[PDB]
């Protein structure tokens, strides 16, 4: 286009369009106040207005990266607060973007936000542009790989909670059950959109194809292979350009795809209806959540063209990727049942199966039981799925997440009990969400949420890398993640932590704090008992984790709570030194 901005600015928007341009700079420079932000958001939309008027105008010929880029090099303060950003405006495009996305920050580790009704509600009617702004800059600069439209989309929840009840009698009540709800999906958004991103990171676009042809074919089984080789594409080039910093060619081209499927629902899927009867942000995000179509009757047997065919070697050799393309998208079609990475892992072992095969003198009578090499497959992740959940039904979250804390701390005690205690409360949280369902739905809501919790692992790891055994198993295969993980043991190398009883040390505090953070100060002690007593057993850590929960029960109802924790401590980290042998 003759203008770029201005094509952008016409299509999506001026709301849209400052919208995204505002999430674009939060994601970038997490550091400074949200009113520089808005001085830089109303600076690129008066540009793409003037450019709009008359797009032969000087500058207005620039590229989206150019004119951003050259926006970001102009902040106050560049240098002190953002070193590294400051050292790729020197470079020019598309070097700078490529360094701007190198140096990007998913640990920006800024104040938490509370939820404060009453002033909130205030701002709110005062000035809603402004405080709906606000939340889009917060959440954004917290969730640096968040895609644009989508943080739109629950901006317009977010604000629709505030209309709801400010007004009504009872402002928190309201409101906070509300926000919480809110807080779940968003994350959830954020941590499925992390993933795609670090998957094109990590294993590359081929990987992003592959995970979403699995997907998108276990949603949409009535759709025909062509259909689904269309979406995937489009699907796939809106999740490079979000993942890449593209928001503005991110927004339109995920609207033109919603568009499209809408358009075609006909030959995708019968559960669209109520998706396409939508807004446009609303419309986009319904479709990427929408319920799997009902299995086709007329779903062919895939044993005569996979296993039984005679030139499968010559179909393989001649085009492997078409080939085993088509078998991912038929062998998917029919299994709703596995998880993503289980139906990736049974294509692997089929290519596997056809790369030994056709290499040896009689293929046919070799890859003849192509398709039995998967049974082992099924069955590891579905009597893991029982195991946990079972164990899950008998001791509620709490414990369960203690159990992956003790898991979690063993495979990899270098890791810092802060992260041990939140991926083992995450993986925890799937226990709530996944073993509630219909069993059909266990194995891939469990192994689906599993991915998105290690990515988070394997994210942190990144940034501060201390196990070479969690290296492996974030680098090597997308596919073999979590069995990776699962085969992860006690490494015997590992020496086990200085004790400082400072480390265990109780105070009254702890009293006042809510139940959540009470949980997870308890949760800390237990990473840090078996940080230093690596070898005890599962029941000796969770009957010692016992007698911190009664003594800091007791001592919380003591008269002299301070008195309490003092006398009683003592005796309790002494003695549980000798429970843990
Ligand atoms: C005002 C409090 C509040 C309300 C509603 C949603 C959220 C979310 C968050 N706080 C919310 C956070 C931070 C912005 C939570 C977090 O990252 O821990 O991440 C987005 C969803
Ligand atoms: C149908 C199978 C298939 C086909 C083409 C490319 C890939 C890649 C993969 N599978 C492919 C994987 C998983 C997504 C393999 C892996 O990491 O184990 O990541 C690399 C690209
Ligand atoms: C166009 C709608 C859409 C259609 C089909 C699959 C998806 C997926 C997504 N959108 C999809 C998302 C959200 C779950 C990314 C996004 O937030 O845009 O991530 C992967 C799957
Ligand atoms: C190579 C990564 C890849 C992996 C798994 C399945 C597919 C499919 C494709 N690529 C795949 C294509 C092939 C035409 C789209 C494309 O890349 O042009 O269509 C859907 C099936």
């Amino acid at each position: 286009h003759k203008s770029e901005i201005a094509h952008r600015f016409n299509d999506l928007g001026e709301k849209h369009f400052k919208g995204l341009v505002l999430v674009a700079f939060s994601q970038y420079l997490q550091q400074c106040p949200f009113e520089d932000h808005v001085k830089l958001v109303n600076e690129v939309t008066e540009f793409a207005k003037k450019c709009a008027a008359d797009e032969s105008a000087e500058n207005c010929d620039k590229s989206l990266h150019t004119l951003f880029g050259d926006k970001l090099c102009t902040v106050a303060t560049l240098r002190a607060t953002y070193g590294e950003l400051a050292d790729c405006c020197e470079k020019q495009e598309p070097e700078r973007n490529e360094c701007f996305l190198t140096h990007k920050d998913d640990h920006p580790n800024l104040p938490k936000l509370k939820p404060e009704p009453d002033a909130q509600c205030a701002a709110f009617q005062e000035d809603p542009d402004k405080f709906l702004g606000k939340y889009l800059y917060e959440v954004a600069r917290r969730h640096p790989y968040f895609y644009g439209p989508e943080l739109l989309f629950h901006a317009e929840e977010y604000k629709a909670d505030f209309t709801e009840c400010c007004p009504a009698d009872d402002k928190l009540a309201c409101l906070i059950p509300k926000l919480d709800a809110l807080k779940e999906r968003i994350l959830l958004s954020s941590a499925k959109e992390r993933l795609k991103c670090s998957s094109f990171q990590n294993f590359g676009e081929r990987a992003v194809k592959a995970w979403s042809v699995a997907r998108l074919s276990q949603k949409f089984p009535k759709a025909d292979f062509a259909e689904v080789s269309k979406i995937v594409t489009d699907l796939t080039k809106v999740h490079k350009e979000c993942c890449h910093g593209d928001l503005l060619e991110c927004a339109d081209d995920r609207a033109d795809l919603a568009k499209y499927i809408c358009e075609h629902q006909d030959s995708i899927s019968g559960k669209l209806k109520a998706c396409c009867d939508k807004p446009l942000l609303q419309k986009s995000h319904c479709i990427a959540e929408v319920k799997e179509d009902d299995l086709p009757s007329d779903l062919p047997a895939l044993a005569a063209d996979f296993a039984e065919d005679k030139e499968i070697c010559k179909h393989y050799k001649d085009a492997k990727d078409v080939f085993l393309g088509t078998f991912l998208y038929e062998y998917s079609r029919r299994h709703p049942d596995y998880s993503v990475s289980l139906l990736l892992r049974i294509a692997k072992t089929y290519e596997a199966t056809l790369e030994k095969c056709c290499a040896e003198a009689d293929p046919p009578a070799c890859y003849r039981t192509v398709f039995d090499q998967f049974t082992p497959l099924v069955e590891e992740p579905k009597s893991l799925v029982k195991k946990n959940c079972d164990l899950f039904e008998e001791v509620g979250e709490y414990d369960f997440q203690n159990a992956l804390i003790v898991r979690y701390t063993k495979k990899a005690p270098q890791v810092s009990t802060p992260t041990l205690v939140e991926i083992g409360r995450t993986l925890g949280k799937v226990g709530s969400r996944c073993c509630k369902l219909p069993e059909s739905e266990r194995l891939p809501c469990s192994e689906n949420h599993l991915a998105l919790a290690l990515n988070r692992l394997c994210v942190l790891h990144e940034k501060t890398p201390v196990s070479e055994k969690i290296t492996k198993c974030c680098t090597d295969s997308l596919a073999e993640r979590r069995p990776c993980f699962s085969a992860l043991e006690l490494d015997e190398g590992y020496v086990p932590k200085e004790f400082k009883a400072e480390t265990f040390t109780f105070h009254a505090d702890i009293c006042t704090l809510p139940e959540d953070e009470k949980q997870i100060k308890k949760q800390s002690a237990l990473a840090e008992l078996v940080k230093h007593k690596p070898k005890a057993t599962k029941e000796q850590l969770k009957t010692v984790l016992g007698n911190f929960s009664a003594f800091v029960a007791k001592c919380c109802g003591a008269e002299d709570k301070e008195a309490c924790f003092a006398e009683e401590g003592p005796k309790l980290v002494a003695s549980s030194q000798l429970a843990l042998a």
